[PDB]
């Protein structure tokens, strides 16, 4: 084969982000380590226009669904999209603040994964927690995956960020992964992917950047057999 | 504060819902039971105005967060809420359909929680799957519970329902649970409550009713410390 067959070796991956936020175009390149059976992987990403013009927090999701660990019995869409690869459209709407809108595309490089991304960030508060970099932590979460028509899936998530003064900035994440190819592909039934993420600027680098860790795995949930028995 | 002490016995509950949908009033009354350790309780619901004019499925979250089994280490906020009690303001925005707005008060009467709810459902598509009773089941979810101000927690969820043509009706659920008391109560950290829900008709009760079983348990997700391993 195959699709998930391709993913049984250890893996590297490459991320070319080409973003902007309220005007300031920037470029971010990152590259990647994920060891079979995946589920746990770290990213080094380097801001190539020197300094990043806003927080690195909201970048987390931008910097690899195929690397989530799936149990047998839940079909691994993101992995089955290969080799044809997949695209992603995604909005994240932060309350009383801005909206990221990414478009990602992905290509397999026999055992590498090239990821090429546009992201616009607009209507954002320049005085707010993302620009003033008042974003303390990134709450873990149970993202919801749903079958989206014949060749895609949808990922819905609430992304929690803790504010300087110990509040909460809530983001609404709506993301659609679509298979590029023409052949048939199984759309898994409704499930979840748990995503746990830790971020930080690798203190030994002259150029703005960060290291990032993510644990991410799929599960389903109980079924009820009857409403009395 | 001695609220969780109270819930250490087997309780009952009674619910009065005053509803309207597309300008047509309806009333639902419910009762049920939740034996310690709780988290798997059932409710018998009856429409007091004859025939309900919409699917029963979307009524599910209306007919008891204090009956979610928590584990130690997470404050079980809806339980700390007594003896005083708690209220909920909840909105469910359905994709391309209407909104359900509800206000709930909860009172404890010895070992009975009495619930009083007014809900308004507006802008619902008359030929839609909700008004045409074409919802077929309810998808299990992972609500996300966040602490909110000094007196409240916020609950956020994707509540989906399978329609009869096997598509998906998706609700954006946003709920604020407020402590009615003037003391200070412990505001738990960000966690989750998993909810599984199933409805069935008891064929002995000739009235318009549902029996609804719910499995609900809170859990939190371990927060990675090393950005390494």
């Amino acid at each position: 084969e195959g699709g998930p067959a391709l993913f049984q070796s250890d893996m590297t991956f490459k991320i070319f982000i080409d973003g902007e936020v309220n005007g300031q175009k920037f470029t971010i390149v990152a590259d990647g380590s994920s060891k079979f059976p995946h589920g746990d992987f770290n990213v080094h990403a380097v801001c190539e226009t020197g300094k990043l013009p806003m927080s690195w927090k909201p970048i987390c999701h931008l910097i690899e669904p195929f690397f989530a660990r799936y149990p047998d019995g839940i079909s691994h869409f993101a992995q089955e999209c290969f080799p044809e690869g997949l695209s992603i459209d995604r909005t994240v709407r932060f309350e009383n603040d801005g909206t990221m809108t990414s478009h990602h595309t992905y290509e397999l490089d026999d055992t590498c994964v090239v990821s090429r991304i546009t992201v616009n960030c607009d209507g954002f508060q320049p005085d707010g927690p993302i620009m003033r970099d008042q974003l303390v932590d990134i709450l873990p979460n149970e993202t919801h995956m749903f079958p989206h028509g014949p060749n895609a899936v949808r990922q819905l998530a609430f992304i929690g960020f803790t504010t300087a003064d110990g509040g909460l900035m809530m983001g609404h994440f709506d993301s659609k992964m679509t298979f590029n190819g023409s052949r048939a592909i199984e759309i898994p039934g409704p499930h979840f992917v748990t995503i746990i993420t830790k971020q930080m600027r690798d203190t030994s680098d002259k150029r703005d950047h960060v290291c990032q860790r993510e644990v991410a795995y799929a599960h389903s949930v109980p079924r009820i057999t009857s409403a009395i028995g």
